[PDB]
């Protein structure tokens, strides 16, 4: 019979959570959650705008300057919450606000 793949192509956003009010690197946990929710509802209704929105709104400059693209993600490379939220997606589909050790993430599977 058929068999499923060990990897898939993806895009993502990082929203940094900080415990300090004075740090410019990220936001307070309620402001990070609000930012993550308002970009989620904007990238989920149009995943072709994901690359324009991630490049402005993501704090991970290592992927945001590449339009939020990760390329092919292998199992075990990312957080267990990130992997669970990615591997359930169809081609071109968008996840949700995913919480991890850095704060909040938003994830898209690619075509």
């Amino acid at each position: 019979g058929p068999l499923g793949s060990d990897s898939k192509k993806a895009s993502h956003i990082l929203i940094k959570v900080k415990s300090k009010k004075s740090d410019k690197e990220g936001l307070d946990d309620k402001e990070a959650k609000q930012k993550a929710e308002e970009i989620q509802k904007e990238v989920s209704k149009d995943p072709s705008k994901f690359g324009e929105i991630a490049k402005k709104e993501s704090m991970d400059t290592g992927s945001a300057k590449k339009d939020g693209e990760l390329g092919y993600v292998l199992k075990g490379q990312t957080d267990k919450d990130f992997e669970k939220a990615l591997f359930k997606l169809k081609d071109g589909e968008v996840s949700e606000v995913v919480k991890s050790s850095f704060g909040y993430h938003i994830i898209k599977a690619d075509k």
